[PDB]
């Protein structure tokens, strides 16, 4: 008699067999949904944290966010590209930028939950909302946004690139720019240009905007492990970690916090609460940063994923898509994170998606190389099972 | 520099990327389509047959495979294994028409894109390389015999009484005074078949399972494919003979049973099997009356309806004919053993049979074992699945 788990649609995901539990997306979900005991108590995920009203307490079935069809063909592309990069794992999340509704949420390596018991625990646990990684790249459409609120720099600002030092610490981008406009900042993923940026502002300014955007707060789905990484509240900021922090140094968010932060980009500056149960629209939200100034900084993004920008291997046929890569150094050893957040389409954001591959160890590791491609099959496949009509006009 | 694996619309399934190769389906699709080495030469599977095609001009090849078939066999038939705590499984879908494999799924699986350590008995297809005995999955082909020599006709009722011959108890699951010839398929009645049996020479059942492929080579050139275990006897004992009609004394790969259940599907039209894209029309041989298999087909539908052993394996709108099977499995000593392999075969829709599916549950552990509470819902779901994948028009009539 124990309620059933549905997507958002009312496709099982797990239901009571005459009594056993059954998942039927088996190793697809298994994150998400969790299990349950032999007394059929929930102990892991959505099992665990809605079981009061599994049992009936609170029919009790439960209709999550997640569309089934969008979760299997994430899981697909995530789960092989972490073998394919003989990686440590993956996290995928995806979010509807309307209504906060987590439409997908992925980890490899997964396990099967309809027979778990020899499965690694560590294997068990999400990744996407327990792991904290340092955002790197990912946070600089947010600096941008900063600089130019503060009227620091204008639409069409030429920055001068050349690298330099804070106290004998080089400040240096993968590719020496002498020059770059605030567009080709983003583009070339240029520290340079960001710490620059963040230089001409107080050390509150970047702190004020990422919290804006969520980072350092609960993500609120109550899901056991659920995390909410590390956030600095150092009173005083130093020229090294004021400018670090323009590029995700010092401070440490979930695959799920980032999801967010490209939600409320996506959104055009309304943060959303996320949710795992199925939302009836509209959700207000906070209208956390201008409109006009995220629109500007979205069209911006557009580049990275264009010839010459670093992101340019998640392009779709047919579809403006605004992106951001990263790559961070794990905790410092030559092992890296490799990142792609984005929203699409770009010209009327529905989507936002992030990738996060750990520990590539194919010999290739940068975002733009290992889970750009990954995101673009992924966004790809969404917009196509969603009916989006393309956004690319021919030329 | 190497041709692209796709199934048989295009959907690539093996792919080189500057090289290395890419598998896009993983485990999905991981036994057949296997795996290259260091220097990209395929060492198993489809990578391995087919490698100096796909490495003169390096060509693609369509595999007879729909991924979206396959993807959603591998789907039920897993997560059956994993619930079932199985030791494996194996589901093979043959287009009753063509003899393409539209799907061909193990579980356990692994990842080809990082086949690192996986054990070497995790990899290997069981699809072709598992023998099990057949059990009851034969019985269809008794009673096509015993239709064929004129000792029963389609509604003669059977004296299905228990009863001893030389010793060796012969017996249903449950007992029955009598039953008719569909009742037989129905209930399987081990002492119905049996009865059929002895009331024929012993060349007669073995000349049947023979044309429908028992016992000969699947033919797809597939690394470690095997062919079973067939009598060649001159000489019978009489429980022998009884005992073959209920798929005892020989041993065949789920590939075998599925290319049977096509031959069943076409009314009696034997067709090579292929896991290469056909262009279409294949005429194959035909070896028994198409009547006579046609009313077996018919008789088969009892066995997923009310009364019958397969009816978990129902889908709503659409007729099915199956037959279910258990078998218990043969130890390591050469003795019976405590474990069992749990059988689904069918085609659908029964009205005008396109396909043909085997679902095979090797040593489910989780408190049931017979082929009708194991594998008949995985048969069912799976076959419902492809049904509406494919677009075939429901056939039930509403009643
Ligand atoms: C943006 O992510 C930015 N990343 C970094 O500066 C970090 N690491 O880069 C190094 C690497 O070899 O990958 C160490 C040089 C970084 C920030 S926080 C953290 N824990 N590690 C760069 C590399 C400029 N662009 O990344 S990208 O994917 O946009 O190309
Ligand atoms: C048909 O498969 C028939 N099965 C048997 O006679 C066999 N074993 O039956 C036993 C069992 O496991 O229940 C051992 C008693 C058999 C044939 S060959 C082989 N190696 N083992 C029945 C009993 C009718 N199967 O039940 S069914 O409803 O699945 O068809």
């Amino acid at each position: 008699s124990r309620g059933m788990i549905t997507d958002r649609s009312g496709r099982p995901l797990a239901v009571s067999v005459p009594s056993r539990r059954y998942y039927p997306s088996g190793e697809v979900t298994a994150h998400l949904i969790g299990f349950t005991n032999v007394d059929s108590q929930g102990i892991e995920g959505v099992e665990k944290s809605f079981d009061k009203w599994l049992t009936g307490q609170g029919a009790h079935n439960l209709a999550l966010s997640i569309d089934e069809r969008l979760q299997a063909l994430v899981y697909r592309e995530l789960n092989n590209a972490v073998a394919f990069n003989k990686a440590e794992s993956g996290s995928a999340v995806l979010v509807d930028v309307n209504t906060g509704e987590v439409l997908a949420m992925a980890n490899s390596p997964s396990y099967n939950p309809n027979n778990f018991a020899g499965t690694a625990k560590d294997t068990m646990r999400n990744r996407a909302i327990t792991d904290v990684f340092e955002p790197g790249s990912t946070v600089k459409p947010m600096v941008v946004m900063t600089a130019l609120q503060r009227g620091i720099v204008n639409e069409n600002t030429v920055l001068n690139t050349v690298p330099y030092r804070i106290n004998g610490h080089e400040i240096k981008d993968v590719a020496r720019y002498s020059e770059l406009t605030l567009t080709g900042v983003l583009q070339k993923s240029s520290n340079v240009g960001v710490s620059k940026l963040a230089l001409a502002m107080p050390s509150s300014a970047l702190v004020d905007t990422y919290s804006r955007f969520g980072l350092g707060k609960a993500t609120n789905l109550g899901l056991v492990g659920e995390r909410s990484g590390l956030y600095p509240q150092k009173q005083r900021w130093s020229d090294i970690e004021r400018a670090t922090f323009s590029f995700g140094y010092g401070l440490m968010v979930t695959p799920l916090q980032l999801a967010r932060v490209y939600a409320t980009i996506g959104s055009y500056g309304i943060y959303r609460p996320l949710s795992i149960t199925k939302v009836d629209p509209p959700v207000p939200g906070e209208r956390v940063f201008p409109e006009s100034l995220v629109r500007t900084v979205v069209h911006m993004m557009e580049s990275v994923a264009l010839p010459g920008g670093g992101g340019v291997k998640a392009a779709i046929k047919g579809y403006r898509i605004a992106i951001k890569t990263g790559t961070a150094k794990k905790v410092y050893i030559n092992k890296y994170i490799a990142y792609t957040a984005g929203v699409a389409p770009a010209s009327h954001p529905r989507f936002a998606l992030v990738v996060v591959i750990n520990d590539p160890q194919a010999g290739k590791y940068y975002g733009g190389a290992v889970s750009a491609p990954v995101f673009g099959a992924i966004m790809g496949g969404v917009l196509r099972t969603m009916n989006i009509e393309p956004d690319a006009l021919a030329t």
